[PDB]
């Protein structure tokens, strides 16, 4: 089981950290037209958030990480990576800028077998969580897929739970986000969300997002029930879910926290967690969860109209999912 990533940021990069970790899969090249060898290997080692690099990188063609030749590209179509040539099976598409089959099909030319979009499609193509809807998967069926974003890989399993146990009537949700390369340092124009323009390091700032939405073609019983936003804050890593919801049955949070405690140590196993703890959010600095249930800070109205919220690592959660679905798509076939 081999990778190729496209798009080196912080998605591309702990996606490789992530691998280095396993066993099973190895990222054998990288492709990113707005970085050299020389800056790749930088920009692996330091890391803000996430620490000095655990292992060796330097500078040979290509990149030498932990002893191993990793071969590097630089071109801005997809088209041309030589990913077969570079014995790459599986493409991380992580650039931001190719989310459509149209456009992360372009990587099957070079020679991929598959592609993993590593955020919502702009069309139609597949979403797939870990723990939910991966094993609807159907290698005879795409070659390019997507592991949805970050704040969906958080509430979709969480949704799923309460789902499941109590029936979702209706939803809203708030992410309260960490800031993200699409912001900017200072007032400036975006490529041009004006909101998302504004110094980041001082604003409060309310964002769009599709991943409640998204949780409806995930999990299609909760088609139409889910909606939500996000607001942008000036951390650099780590985000929770702020999930409104009128169930069903009645629930308290006691009883929605054993739910969750259950799915947690066996069908979710790894995917979901939960805490009781006083913990905020770089406590979940490096955690590979994709949702942390936060019991003690949930608040109910009623037996029947909670508030409930999850953290996540929106960088270092969500590229371990990438991984575990790569690893998962190619014990599929192909
Ligand atoms: N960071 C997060 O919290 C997070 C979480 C989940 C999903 N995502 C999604 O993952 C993707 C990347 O996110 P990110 O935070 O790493 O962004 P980023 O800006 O850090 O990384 C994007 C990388 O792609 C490179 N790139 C640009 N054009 C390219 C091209 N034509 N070919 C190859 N590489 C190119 C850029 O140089 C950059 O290194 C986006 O779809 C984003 O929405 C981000």
């Amino acid at each position: 089981g081999t990778l190729g990533i496209n798009g080196f940021g912080r998605i591309g990069r702990l996606v490789l950290r992530a691998c280095m970790e396993r066993n099973d899969i190895t990222v054998v090249a990288i492709n990113d037209p707005f970085m050299d060898v020389e800056y790749m290997a930088y920009l692996l080692k330091y890391d803000s958030v996430h620490g000095n690099f655990n292992g060796t990188v330097e500078v040979s063609g290509d990149l030498c990480i932990n002893g191993k030749v990793v071969k590097v590209f630089q071109a801005k179509d997809p088209a041309e990576i030589p990913w077969g040539a570079s014995g790459a099976q599986i493409v991380c598409e992580s650039t931001g800028v190719f989310t459509t089959e149209e456009k992360a099909s372009l990587h099957l030319k070079g020679g991929a077998k598959k592609v993993i979009i590593s955020a919502p499609p702009k069309d139609n193509v597949p979403m797939y969580v870990m723990g939910v809807n991966n094993t609807e998967y159907d290698p005879s069926k795409f070659n390019v897929i997507s592991n949805a974003s970050c704040t969906t890989n958080c509430l979709a399993p969480l949704a799923k739970i309460i789902n499941d146990k109590f029936g979702i009537v209706e939803g809203l949700m708030t992410t309260v986000h960490s800031l993200t390369a699409n912001q900017l340092t200072v007032d400036g124009p975006s490529k041009g969300d004006w909101r998302a323009g504004r110094c980041a390091g001082n604003n409060i700032i309310p964002a769009s997002t599709g991943a409640a939405k998204a949780v409806g073609k995930v999990i299609p019983a909760l088609n139409g029930k889910l909606t939500g936003m996000a607001i942008r804050v000036p951390t650099p890593d780590v985000s929770v879910v702020d999930l409104t919801c009128k169930l069903a049955k009645p629930a308290s949070i006691e009883e929605i926290y054993q739910a969750v405690k259950e799915a947690s140590n066996g069908p979710m196993k790894g995917i979901m967690g939960y805490t009781s703890d006083d913990v905020v959010s770089t406590d979940f600095i490096g955690c590979k969860y994709s949702s942390i249930f936060d019991k003690n800070a949930c608040i109910a109205l009623n037996d029947s109209f909670v508030k409930l919220i999850s953290w996540y690592d929106n960088e270092s959660g969500y590229s371990n999912r990438l991984v575990d679905l790569a690893v998962y798509v190619a014990s599929r076939g192909l």
